[PDB]
């Protein structure tokens, strides 16, 4: 690199392959991000750009926006571990409440503030959203899949996560709302209280279907314009709702009613982040040290 030395790799983002690297001349660790086709949308620059100015503590930085080359880099504030990894690792005890809340209670405040400033993420999921010693948790890649558009694959088909998508994507509604994150959110929530991922669908139907017979198919009174949605079949079977005191257990039930606001069907329903920020779940919030093994 012409200021980097890459110190290994990361992973395969749904954009590309990211690296551990070092700024040769700050000495500053970073994840450096090589974005995926034959052109570079100047529309995408420009919108990634943006969010250069997106600064929240609970918010991974985009240090830089680097076009070079006709190629796109992108410059993201290192943490040492994603939650993903973290939940694996905490499999056999659980992540524990005080914790879990801690993490929760971060999370919605970032949301707050992108969604404030009208920037939404669309793909959230344990392994980008990051954390450090400290007890801090932050959201990775806020808005990048409006300013680069449909996600596709990731570089090296690699099979995309459907399981925490929001119902109205799943419908094949067009436009997504804020609500769409909080939805994830939601899927994130119950899966570090579970251990053990809330939906996971291995096909859109599939994916469809496990929120269905979970919460129940949807129907006109609880999701006005449901029948109307651009994928929505008259045919789905129709599954009776569950009780989320078999959904979650043993969370309380100041979690599950937190939790039943996060899963609302119709997305004008659902909880915003700000809303959610003032539940009676958090009353008791407090900011725990992870043990993490690095
Ligand atoms: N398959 C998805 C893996 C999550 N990928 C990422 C993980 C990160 N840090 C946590 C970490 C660091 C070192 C080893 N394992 C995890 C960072 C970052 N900003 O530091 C960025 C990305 N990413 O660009 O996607």
């Amino acid at each position: 690199m012409e200021n980097f030395q890459k110190v290994e790799k990361i992973g395969e983002g749904t954009y590309g392959v990211v690296y551990k690297a070092r700024n040769k001349l700050t000495g500053e660790v970073v994840a450096l991000k090589k974005i995926r086709t034959e052109g570079v949308p100047s529309t995408a620059i420009r919108e990634i750009s943006l969010l250069k100015e997106l600064n929240h503590p609970n918010i991974v930085k985009l240090l830089d926006v680097i076009h070079t080359e006709n190629k796109l880099y992108l410059v993201f504030e290192f943490l040492h571990q994603d939650l993903k990894k973290f939940m694996d690792a905490s499999a056999l005890t659980g992540i524990p409440l005080p914790l879990i809340k801690s993490y929760l209670f971060q999370l919605l405040q970032g949301l707050a503030f992108c969604h404030s400033h009208r920037v939404l993420h669309r793909d959230l999921k344990p392994q980008n959203l990051l954390i450090n010693t400290e007890g801090a948790i932050k959201l990775a890649d806020f808005g990048l899949a409006r300013a680069f558009g449909v996600p596709v694959r990731t570089y090296t088909h690699e099979v995309v996560t459907l399981w925490y998508r929001a119902p109205e994507i799943l419908l094949g509604c067009k436009y997504y709302s804020t609500a769409v994150d909080i939805w994830s959110l939601g899927c994130i929530f119950a899966e570090m209280v579970t251990r053990r991922a809330l939906f996971p669908g291995d096909s859109e139907i599939d994916q469809l279907f496990r929120i269905f017979r979970t919460l129940g198919t949807p129907d006109e009174v609880v999701w006005p314009g449901v029948t109307s949605m651009p994928d929505y079949k008259p045919s789905f079977p129709k599954w009776a709702r569950q009780d989320f005191s078999k959904v979650v257990p043993p969370l309380d039930e100041d979690g599950r009613s937190l939790l039943s606001q996060m899963l609302h069907y119709d997305p004008n329903k659902r909880i915003s982040a700000k809303a959610a920020l003032a539940h009676p779940f958090f009353q008791d919030v407090t900011k725990p040290v992870p043990h993490l093994r690095l």
